[PDB]
């Protein structure tokens, strides 16, 4: 921790699927120009956001192993790809917008791949 | 071909790392619109549309085959993360704004993955 570059920080937010306006809003609780400000290397990431990113990456390999976990028990899984955030919010009451982001990332990254059926 | 439904569509695009009007522009040669139209699932995905993006996962996949080459080479791969269009465009003057998403897309997941460091 105390190493992560605006670089390493605009990758994850990318991969994770969230925009600028999201990452802003609900993990650095800051202006989206503020979290620009952090992409650019105008000014440092901070500690705890790198700490909130890493977290949620953490989330999305839990959420992967889970999927993987049904391959190997010889599942072709069935993945819902959310295009409508109320869906998602209907089918999972006690997520948020970021919660749909990293339940796309997911399901994009299995079907792509050709592991999984999308839903 | 003639079966990609608009889940599938929007989820390799935004695996890819492309807005709309990056994929709608250049991809589908049509407004933004037409290519939200076509993700609405009102519509069928054109067989066209199909082939290119399908070309595109495959073109990712060669991406990441050419690292995986490095890989097992012995290198510890330094890929650079362009946070800027400009400057993947100087250093691959023969692509254009699709591959400049196709870098970051193939760039943050060897990051997040643990196999490359980001420059």
């Amino acid at each position: 921790l105390g190493s992560m570059t605006n670089k390493e920080l605009q990758a994850i937010r990318k991969l994770l699927m969230l925009d600028v306006s999201e990452a802003a809003e609900h993990i650095g609780r800051v202006s989206a120009r503020s979290w620009q400000y952090w992409e650019s290397g105008r000014s440092a990431v901070p500690d705890d956001v790198e700490q909130e990113m890493l977290d949620l990456a953490s989330v999305r390999i839990e959420m992967m192993s889970a999927i993987d976990k049904r391959l190997a028990d010889g599942e072709r899984p069935k993945l819902r790809f959310y295009n409508k955030l109320d869906e998602y919010l209907a089918d999972n009451p006690d997520h948020n917008v970021i919660g749909w982001r990293l339940s796309q990332s997911v399901a994009a990254l299995y079907y792509t791949e050709g592991h999984a059926d999308l839903i």
